[PDB]
């Protein structure tokens, strides 16, 4: 009930008040920790329960979350992140005067119908792994002129997609792109990782 | 002297004419070719030489400059173009607070020293071949907030600049960056032929 989560309190506050006794500790740290001791104190007075053995049961609480640690903490590869895109770039509106939207495996796939005879330029940033792109933030279709056009983006709702799902929305989006005569190229870091 | 010019404006005209036949040419092509038999006839008469005799000379003319692409016309290997930034990106203004720049071996090195604690990524539209980068268009330094801070351009008044000195222009430009505590990180596309 509330007593298991006081006692993960009573230990936490242990723990970092050990950390504390470095003295590495910053001023607000500290006094984050004064104000917790505070806390802790009001409510184990106005509740009934000694500290103590609150702290022994937080320690065994700690134990079952560091079972869950031990059920295998990290997994067995390394990822890379790779970007194209500033921030800004990611975050930066932009509209389309004639929208074609569609999902596709976790993916939305944005692009304006009205863009023609322009060169393309498709950034992403995302995230690789072995060598292969693991997981996509996010991809932009930019005129050479400057112009967002078109956007690859993932559904946040959805329990993941895959590197062929990406390489089948990019694929998507650049013939959705070039029929109307515009040529689409691929930033390298795309190439080197997605085809 | 003139003649000699003249015998290449008039076998010169004679091919594009050869091309007309196969009546492909644009009607400004073909007004081109109306306007220049005039003008060219009125030369010939106002000069005082038959522009069949000149035909021949320009032939000649043209076997010397094909003489010339005898001399090896095409190198022996092939370039790519890779590109991270637009148009936009490449002839977008910026401005440095405090400039600092510098010049080395054809390259011209601009940063800001004002810029502190950013996050900056480098940018680069360039040439290579075998696999090594061959020349430089242009490389820019943007924060993840989305300001130009600095600029590493090809010096166009000299004769050419080599990879080695763009790796060693991109090192002194990072060296700069990091000086005021700013996490500089570089574009795959250079990460994989520059370094």
């Amino acid at each position: 009930n509330t007593v298991s989560s006081f006692q993960v309190d009573c230990f936490l506050w242990h723990v970092r008040k050990r950390f504390a006794d470095q003295e590495l500790g910053d001023a607000p740290f500290l006094d984050r920790l004064r104000a917790d001791q505070a806390s802790l104190r009001g409510r184990g007075s106005t509740l009934g329960l000694d500290i103590e053995t609150a702290t022994r049961a937080g320690k065994q609480i700690v134990e079952r979350i560091l079972e869950g640690e031990s059920d295998e903490a990290l997994k067995m590869p390394a990822s890379r992140y790779l970007t194209d895109m500033t921030l800004e770039e990611m975050s930066r509106d932009w509209f389309m005067l004639m929208p074609k939207q569609k999902v596709a495996g976790s993916l939305c796939i944005r692009m304006d119908q009205a863009i023609m005879d322009k060169n393309i330029i498709l950034k992403a940033n995302f995230s690789v792994i072995f060598d292969r792109l693991e997981t996509l933030i996010l991809l932009r279709a930019f005129t050479e002129e400057g112009a967002i056009v078109g956007e690859i983006s993932p559904l946040p709702s959805l329990p993941g997609h895959t590197d062929e799902d990406v390489k089948n929305a990019i694929g998507v989006l650049i013939g959705g792109l070039e029929w109307n005569d515009n040529t689409v190229r691929v930033s390298e870091t795309l190439q080197r990782f997605a085809w």
